[PDB]
This record gives structure tokens, sequence and C-alpha cells, in this order.
């Protein structure tokens, strides 16, 4: 049956989260986390998110029937991974398809790995080790118009980004939150140009600067605006749009810049808070319309770790501003 017409759950037979939507072969392919009711301890490090595989979804139209392509990747087959298959993304280059995924290694440190297929629907063969120089969570692999591909990544608190300031992991007894210096600039998300073969980074990882309208850095204490997790990049009318979740304040916000590396100027809210703690999205153009894919905990009756993906139309103004979406109005 067709789905996606009135902000209803796109699938109900499994729980799904963190949707990364792409247009491949004229279809919408969605790469979400597959939530399961593991019953693991709930805490601020996210141990309650205990996912173990990925399913690829696809739609030929929006609204449309949603196809579940089965298990695209299983944690048991990822040689380096210990636990926790968190928010993934995919990319397409030269007829190969790449699934990028955050997981904890055997030392309980989040890294980002890649798995490879000849189909957007998978299944995918994981590389034996994670990407060298990767860390933390929430990859978004963005193809710019010039054919260059960039990985945006990072998440604070349970995502461990705050433990990576030196290029080496600070340890399990290091900060559980952020820099703990609210008058310093907030931690920024990470970017690296991808290698030609899509398996590695082509440069040292860079941190992205996010500033306010006056050009001042967004500060660590500004939880309404500062980066938490779920980075996403899209381009519209020559402008680069870095969008992301603010975590404990539950917004998807966006900031604009003139190149992939920023700096990005905070503009406003994309998506107001949903049912359930997390808020995670993607923004994609399909048949000349822009869509926001997102999730909530509505299907599970409000369980933060049992989510369902949804979609709605997103409206850019010609001046580059985006109309804020409030999820439960209309
Ligand atoms: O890595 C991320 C985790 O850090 C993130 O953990 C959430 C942190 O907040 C938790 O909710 C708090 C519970 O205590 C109340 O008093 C506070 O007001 C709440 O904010 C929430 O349950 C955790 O999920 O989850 C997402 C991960 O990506
Ligand atoms: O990586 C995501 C994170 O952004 C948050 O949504 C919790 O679930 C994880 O899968
Ligand atoms: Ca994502
Ligand atoms: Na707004």
């Amino acid at each position: 049956v067709p789905r996606g017409s009135h902000m209803e759950p796109l699938v109900t037979h499994i729980y799904t989260a963190d949707p990364s939507a792409h247009v491949f072969d004229g279809k919408v392919y969605i790469y979400p986390s597959h939530d399961i009711d593991a019953g693991t301890p709930e805490n601020d490090m996210g141990d309650h998110f205990d996912m173990r595989d990925y399913h690829v979804l696809s739609m030929n139209s929006i609204p449309g029937e949603v196809t579940d392509h089965g298990v695209a990747l299983d944690i048991k087959d990822i040689p380096w991974a210990g636990r926790q298959l968190w928010a993934p993304d995919a990319a397409s280059k030269d007829g190969k398809y790449y699934l990028y995924f955050p997981a904890k290694d055997k030392e309980d440190i989040f890294r980002i790995g890649v798995a490879v297929s000849d189909s957007p629907a998978g299944p995918f063969k994981p590389e034996s080790e994670p990407i060298k120089g990767s860390y933390s969570i929430d990859p978004a692999v963005f193809k710019d118009d010039d054919g260059k591909y960039y990985m945006y990544f990072g998440g604070i608190w349970g995502g461990q980004l705050q433990r990576w300031t030196t290029g080496e992991y600070a340890g399990h007894d290091a900060s559980k939150t952020d820099l703990e210096q609210d008058d310093a600039p907030a931690i920024g998300p990470r970017i690296a140009l991808m290698s030609d073969d899509m398996l590695s980074f082509a440069e040292p990882v860079k941190e992205i600067s996010i500033v306010d309208e006056q050009g001042n850095p967004i500060l660590g204490g500004d939880h309404d605006r500062r980066f938490f997790e779920a980075a996403w990049m899209h381009k519209y009318n020559g402008t680069y749009y870095l969008s992301y979740s603010t975590g404990d304040t539950h917004y998807i916000v966006y900031a604009t810049g003139d190149n992939p590396y920023g700096p990005f100027t905070y503009r406003g809210v994309i998506l107001n808070p949903v049912i359930g703690w997390t808020n995670h999205h993607s923004i994609v153009e399909f048949n000349g319309k822009w869509y926001l894919f997102y999730h909530d905990s509505s299907l599970s009756g409000g369980k933060t770790h049992l989510r369902c993906i949804k979609v709605t139309e997103l409206t850019h103004n010609a001046d580059g501003t985006i109309e804020t979406i409030s999820p439960y109005i209309e």
C-alpha cells in the first residue's frame, strides 16, 4: 500500500530511525538504522540503542509503496565491530554503492566503516577495518556538483566526539558530554574529502566552524544552536546547507556557507522537537520537490529507542531561507 502522504510512519513492520535518503536509479533509497527492543540499560551514553543490522528501503514515488530489501549488513559479519550499528549513509560512484556506518570497535570506541555493493539495495560487503582516521558517529557522505565526495561526521555525548581533540581517543573516563567550557566555541562537526576509491579519507580530518549572524562562534553553552549529532549536507541555489540535531534541545537546525568546509552561519530551525528524545533527518530533492525525512517514537507509543521514519515536503525560499516544520500541526 502507498505510504508518505500525511506524515504517517513509512514502515510499521520494523522500527526505523535516522533516515538517510538518496535518489539512485530514479528511485528514493533510504538508509535508516533498524531499531530493536533489546531491553539494554538506558543512559546518557546511549546503551539503549543496541541495533545489530541495516535494512535498505526504497520508494518509486512519494507517496508510494515502501520496499524493504531485507538485511543489507549484519553486525556479525563486520570483523572490526563490537556493538551498536548507529545512523548510516550511502553513496554511489562509478557503478558501485558504499554504505557508511558508525559502530563501536572492540575497545568500545565509535569508528566509521564502509561496506560495498553493486546495487543501491545491497547487500553490502564490509571492509575488514574501519576507515583510517575516522571516529565518532553519524556519517553523511555528500557528492558535490564538481564530483568531489565529502564525509561529514560526529556526535557529542554518547557519540564520543568530545574525546577526540588530539587525533587520539581520550579514554572511557574522559568527558561524557562536551568540552565543559560553555564560553568557548562549541565543538564542531568533522569533514574530510573522500579518496577516489571511497574507502578512505583523502586529507587530514577538519573541524567545521559554525557562527552566528554576527560572525561569532556558536558557544558551548548555546544548546539551542550548537552541534550535537546527525550532520547532513545539501546544496540549493549555490549555497551549502549544513543541517544537524541539537540533541538535548531536540531541534534540527541549519546553517549556510559558500563551500563544503564552511564556516556556516546559523540560520534557523528545520524541524521542531518530535515524540521521543532523538531527532535525526535528511534532506533530498526528488522529481523537483524537496523532502525532509525524519523519525519519531510515535509507533512505539513514545519509546525513545523504538522509532519510525516519516517524510514531509520541505520549502526553500528563493532567498535561501527554509520554512520551519513543526511535526504535529495539520
Ligand atoms: O549519543 C547520544 C546519547 O548521548 C543520547 O543520550 C540521551 C541523553 O539524554 C537522555 O535523556 C535525559 C534523561 O534525564 C533527563 O532528566 C534529561 O532531561 C534527559 O535529557 C536520553 O534518554 C538519552 O537517549 O541519545 C542519543 C545518542 O545519539
Ligand atoms: O546515530 C544515531 C544518533 O544520531 C541518535 O539518533 C541515536 O540513534 C543512533 O542510531
Ligand atoms: Ca545521518
Ligand atoms: Na524559521
